[PDB]
């Protein structure tokens, strides 16, 4: 009876195994755009993905992860609210059964169809497993997806999904350039928070871009053909793998713009 997204094991259940679910800096949150304050001390984000080395794509039974070589400083995030250098380790998405839901963060209560998370770890901590134990261990770049025009840079991901339909399947996924998933503007909101799945560790600096990317209806429909189950088990479509907004508590969301 492990955690997941269903009625019986979904977000409202997680606190029983992971009491940090009711903690002081949980994610995601609603971003109230009128309360978020512009912070002129924030810096432009530096997203340096030119040397990114993708390796593999894995259906882990919750989402799919596109994994990178993080054994040297290749693809890094710095600047913005961050001190120091964070190395890209993986990205993944959260999405809905319908276009009107699927994002984890919300903007003035608006849900997007999906949300991309590029996960990076603080190189001061030496590895990804040590970084998750630290209050400033991770930096996650969050990008909303809306349904409209296709995102050409997403198509290589969509096209491999049929090879990793079920939990525990993986496929080689080299030479994928994550710069093709970025919007035009790097304006962002930032706040301190957590992983959005168990173990729900409070180790994340969240950086959520204001400008969504557009993906096509066909692209997101392909995400919704994946399965949470393993091969040879009853089919459970991988949809609605998002945690709802959590209490902001004693936190301020800062804006890099306006
Ligand atoms: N939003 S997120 O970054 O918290 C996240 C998901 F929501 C996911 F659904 C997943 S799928 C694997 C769950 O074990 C994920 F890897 C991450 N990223 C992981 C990075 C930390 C190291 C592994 C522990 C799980 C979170
Ligand atoms: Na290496
Ligand atoms: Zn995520």
């Amino acid at each position: 009876h492990h955690w997941g997204y269903g009625k019986h094991n979904g977000p409202e259940h997680w606190h029983k195994d992971f009491p940090i679910a009711k903690g002081e800096r949980q994610s995601p949150v609603d971003i109230d755009t009128h309360t978020a304050k512009y912070d002129p001390s924030l810096k432009p984000l530096s997203v340096s993905y030119d040397q990114a080395t993708s390796l593999r794509i894995l259906n882990n039974g919750h989402a799919f992860n596109v994994e990178f070589d993080d054994s040297q400083d290749k693809a890094v995030l710095k600047g913005g609210p961050l001190d120091g250098t964070y190395r890209l380790i993986q990205f993944h998405f959260h999405w809905g059964s319908l276009d009107g839901q699927g994002s984890e963060h919300t903007v003035d209560k608006k849900k997007y169809a999906a949300e991309l998370h590029l996960v990076h770890w603080n190189t001061k901590y030496g590895d990804f497993g040590k970084a998750v134990q630290q209050p400033d261990g991770l930096a996650v770049l969050g990008i909303f997806l809306k349904v409209g025009s296709a995102k050409p840079g997403l198509q290589k991901v969509v096209d491999v999904l049929d090879s990793i339909k079920t939990k525990g399947k993986s496929a080689d996924f080299t030479n994928f350039d994550p710069r093709g998933l970025l919007p035009e503007s790097l304006d962002y909101w930032t706040y301190p928070g957590s992983l959005t799945v168990p173990p729900l560790l409070e180790c994340v600096t969240w950086i959520v871009l204001k400008e969504p990317i557009s993906v096509s209806s066909e692209q997101v429909l392909k995400f919704r053909k994946l399965n949470f189950n393993g091969e040879g088990e009853p089919e459970e479509l991988m949809v609605d793998n998002w945690r709802p907004a959590q209490p902001l508590k004693n936190r301020q969301i800062k804006a890099s713009f306006k």
